[PDB]
């Protein structure tokens, strides 16, 4: 898994997100939707967002960004002992939302991008390495549950 030092870096980076969780969450989703428009189609309630300006102006998009990053933050704070938090999310995303594991890769990449965009020069090589490992662990544990379910 991750070392104690690596987890410390992850949670330090997470403090930066927590200062503006809605702002980070909004930017993560906009990065996801604009880079991969197929992802928007998974959200009946964001389908109407035909432009990035409309996305930016959407308070509901921001609200969902908050929900998403709040859940992720909870999982990260468990430092890999996250089965109870992660299993239900994996199951909802496979069975109800029908989100392929590829889209979780896309959103992981979007998180890394947004961290660099909002914290340029303040999200160093060590920090990126640690956050990347944590998001890979998250994705991998979801993928294990997806396999159980035969999803995708
Ligand atoms: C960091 C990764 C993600 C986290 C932590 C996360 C978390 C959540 C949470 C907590 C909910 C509400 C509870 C639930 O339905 O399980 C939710 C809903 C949902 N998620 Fe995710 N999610 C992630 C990635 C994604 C991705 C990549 C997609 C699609 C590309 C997606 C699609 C959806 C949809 C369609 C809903 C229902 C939205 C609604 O209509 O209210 N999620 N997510």
């Amino acid at each position: 898994g991750l070392s104690d030092g690596e987890w410390q870096q992850v949670l330090n980076v997470w403090g930066k997100v927590e200062a503006d969780i809605a702002g980070h969450g909004q930017e993560v989703l906009i990065r996801l939707f604009t880079g991969h428009p197929e992802t928007l189609e998974k959200f009946d309630k964001f389908k109407h967002l035909k432009t990035e300006a409309e996305m930016k102006a959407s308070e509901d998009l921001k609200k969902h960004g908050t929900v998403v990053l709040t859940a992720l933050g909870g999982i990260l704070k468990k430092k890999g002992h996250h089965e109870a938090e992660l299993k239900p999310l994996a199951q909802s995303h496979a069975t109800k939302h029908k989100i392929p594991i590829k889209y979780l890769e896309f959103i992981s990449d979007a998180i890394i991008h947004v961290l660099h965009s909002k914290h340029p020069g303040d999200f160093g090589a060590d920090a990126q390495g640690a956050m990347t490992k944590a998001l890979e662990l998250f994705r991998n544990d979801i993928a294990a549950k997806y396999k159980e379910l035969g999803f995708q």
